[PDB]
């Protein structure tokens, strides 16, 4: 079956080139095509029977883009692969429907992944335990600033930094995962996205460097170099 589909506005906007890394694709002026969401399927077929290129959106995450420049009504969906792709819609309307339908058929997928029947029960049961995660290794990696700080010996400095640049980077996954499964258990719930401050907000700073490397800082950005590591 089809989630819904159309036509939209394909530009590519950055993709998981090999040994993790992160970079803006070629500048392809925005594109055209017609398009169906079938489950984790985002097939893309031609003007006026089969698909000229394809995209497999699992796990994925799609987040407004109101931002971007002329071209008004705008979206951004961020890879499990590692990459970034933005359509361009009619209407705020359409603008719901794709994206809190794409956001739906990938949370789909999980649900099934995991084996499981209930939606909000899976991500529930992922929601909680995450955050369990946080305070966990979010504290793990404070003792150390509490520790290393303290310490002098340069051998117990360089293992420190170790599990820390470690515990920064287990932090991050961390929390971009919650965005997920929350933006996720909140479109099939009704209530808009989280707040986009949050996601940043608890971002690595050497995390954020990269994000400067490329460009804005984006939502999408540190969903991005986020997965390339994945």
């Amino acid at each position: 079956t089809v989630r819904k589909a159309g036509a939209l506005a394909v530009k590519n906007f950055l993709v998981h080139k090999k040994n993790k890394k992160v970079e803006s694709a070629t500048r392809r002026k925005w594109k055209h095509y017609w398009v169906s969401l079938k489950g984790c399927t985002l097939f893309f077929y031609e003007t006026d029977s089969v698909p000229k290129h394809a995209v497999w959106v699992e796990n994925s995450i799609v987040q407004a883009v109101p931002e971007h420049p002329k071209k008004d009504f705008v979206f951004c969906l961020s890879n499990s692969l590692g990459d970034a792709f933005l359509f361009q819609t009619t209407s705020q309307t359409e603008l719901e429907n794709w994206i809190t339908a794409i956001h739906s058929a990938c949370a789909a997928a999980v649900a099934r992944h995991h084996h499981k029947e209930d939606t909000l029960r899976l991500l529930k049961s992922e929601i909680k335990k995450l955050e369990q995660k946080i305070d966990m290794d979010e504290k793990m990696k404070k003792m150390g600033e509490m520790q290393l700080s303290s310490v002098t010996d340069s051998k117990k400095k360089k293992t420190i930094l170790d599990q820390i640049f470690v515990w920064e980077q287990n932090l991050e996954q961390f929390q971009m995962d919650l965005f997920r499964f929350r933006c996720y258990l909140a479109s099939l719930q009704g209530g808009e996205l989280p707040n986009p401050k949050r996601l940043l907000a608890f971002a690595s700073r050497p995390t954020k460097v990269a994000m400067g490397r490329l460009g804005i800082f984006s939502v999408s950005s540190f969903h991005a170099l986020v997965a390339a590591r994945t």
